């Protein structure tokens, strides 16, 4: 089978869907692209042919496979921020990534996951404690800011543990994003004009400035330690793999940054939809409370008793299904292959429209939100929010303890209001490389009113 999608109209074809993605954000070309032509289809971003794909049956091929685990991006943009070859996120050198990538499995898995759930519901009570912080004379209440703090925190208290400027870091890590979300797909001759991304080059510097004073202090609290294998954490196991000669200072500092970053920038907004999709469904949150009271009572959250929350779950996994993030996944061809019908020769970039595989192939109500949705046994081939096999979201089972610890804490204590009729579906999101809130409108507060 040959390759649907728009005409090379010899060398304009390459140029009008570049500009459509910087023009309309990567996220919602993605999804003009999969309703003009098929769910499998050629695109250009600058001049590598890049697939655009939301078909279950080829998501499935292409995450199954060890010579997909690869991105793609601007050399030069990757570079700006840092990812280019040094982290694990956009980390596209095969074998550095391969190193690379146990660090981060062993610290989001094991002794560290069970850690979690307890760190994630103090640090949240902590700061719903500290609800002035955070709350308009109206009483109205920045969540976003509220969650991505939370999210800090809790990242720091269990993979670095240094102490830090909590409303800082927060704001600097909001600035990076911007950067790697700007740059990402930027064409060589952006970066040409210099007064055109000197601004994003600054938040990268804020960032990574800040960053290395933390390390800095970590590398001497480890110098000085006498109970060192009583203490191990993610930070000090680079650390100590660096001195092996295993690893590079650079890449260990990016490391450090990626695994600070991952939960404000993601779980935040995850947490966010999900709690003003309770807010407009009470009959949900009844469930949900009604489940909190049978398992849990007024006994602090515990390990066991997460997979036991199985209404949460499922809210968890509509939430994520009906209104994403994290929509798209951007990979690349290692090797020749022949996926479903179609030749994908090596190269090839590819972006997953998750987000509208999820509306399109194997769930009863696809446009709808209703936990009807997850009433039955879902195969993990049809849903796929986290991604799976060799270069699947390393944070997929951690994230899933962490969601459940901070709705279990916030619920159990605050009925979640929306400010007038404002719902997932009103939000004006910003449709790029992530699924995000447009942050420039308001109406984005909410009102936390005491439970009993
Ligand atoms: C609701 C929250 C989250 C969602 C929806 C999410 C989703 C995803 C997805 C779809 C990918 C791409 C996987 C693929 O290419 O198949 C990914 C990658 C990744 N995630 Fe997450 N994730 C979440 C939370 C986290 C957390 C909490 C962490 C760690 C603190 C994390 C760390 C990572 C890393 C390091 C990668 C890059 C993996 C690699 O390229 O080897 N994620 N995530
Ligand atoms: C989950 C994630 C990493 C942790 C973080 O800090 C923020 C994000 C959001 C963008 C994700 C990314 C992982 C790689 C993804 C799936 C892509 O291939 C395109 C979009 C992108």
């Amino acid at each position: 089978s040959s390759i649907p999608g728009p005409g090379y109209c010899m060398g304009i074809g390459p140029l009008i869907s570049h500009g459509r993605f910087l023009w309309m954000g990567i996220g919602s070309a993605c999804n003009y692209y999969n309703r003009v032509y098929g769910e499998f289809m050629r695109v250009w971003i600058s001049g590598e042919e890049t697939l655009i794909i939301s078909k279950s049956s080829s998501m499935f091929h292409i995450m199954k496979h060890n010579h997909y685990s690869s991105r793609f991006g601007s050399k030069l943009g990757l570079q700006c921020i840092g990812m280019h070859e040094k982290g694990i996120i956009f980390n596209n050198n095969p074998e550095l990534w391969k190193t690379t990538r146990p660090f981060f499995m062993k610290a989001l898995s094991g002794p560290g996951l069970v850690r979690m759930v307890t760190v994630c519901a103090e640090s949240l009570k902590t700061h719903l404690d500290r609800l002035e912080e955070v709350t308009n004379e109206s009483g109205y209440v920045d969540v976003l800011t509220l969650l991505r703090r939370v999210m800090l925190d809790t990242s720091n208290t269990l993979f670095l543990r240094i102490p830090l400027d909590e409303s800082a870091i927060v704001v600097k890590i909001q600035g990076y994003f911007d950067a790697w979300q700007a740059l990402l797909i930027k064409p060589d001759i952006f970066f040409k004009i210099s007064w055109l991304y000197k601004k994003y080059e600054k938040s990268v510097k804020d960032l990574k400035d800040a960053i290395e004073v933390l390390i800095a202090e970590k590398r001497r609290r480890i110098s000085t330690e006498e109970k060192l294998e009583e203490c191990m954490d993610f930070a000090t196991e680079l650390i100590l793999a660096e001195k092996r000669g295993d690893l590079t200072r650079e890449n260990v500092n990016q490391c450090i940054l990626e695994m600070l970053i991952a939960a404000p920038d993601t779980m935040s907004v995850s947490l966010f939809f999900m709690l003003f999709l309770i807010a407009k469904h009470p009959n949900v949150e009844e469930a949900i409370i009604k489940e909190i009271q049978t398992v849990i009572g007024e006994r602090d959250i515990k390990i066991d008793d997460i997979q036991k929350l199985k209404v949460m779950e499922n809210f968890i996994y509509e939430s994520m299904r009906y209104q994403p993030v994290v929509d798209l996944v951007m990979r690349k061809a290692l090797e020749d292959d022949v996926i479903d019908g179609y030749p994908v020769k090596k190269g090839t970039n590819i972006i997953l429209n998750i987000g509208r595989m999820h509306r399109l192939e194997f769930f009863p109500k696809p446009n709808e939100f209703t936990l009807e949705n997850f009433a039955k046994n879902v195969p993990y081939r049809y849903f796929q929010p986290f991604g799976f096999g060799p270069r699947g979201c390393a944070g997929k089972y951690i994230a899933m303890v962490m969601m459940k610890a901070i709705l279990v804490t916030l619920l159990r204590r605050f009925h979640v209001k929306t400010l007038q009729g404002q719902c997932v579906e009103s939000i004006q999101k910003i449709h790029d490389l992530s699924l995000h809130p447009d942050e420039t409108k308001n109406m984005l507060e909410m009102i936390f009113t005491p439970r009993n």
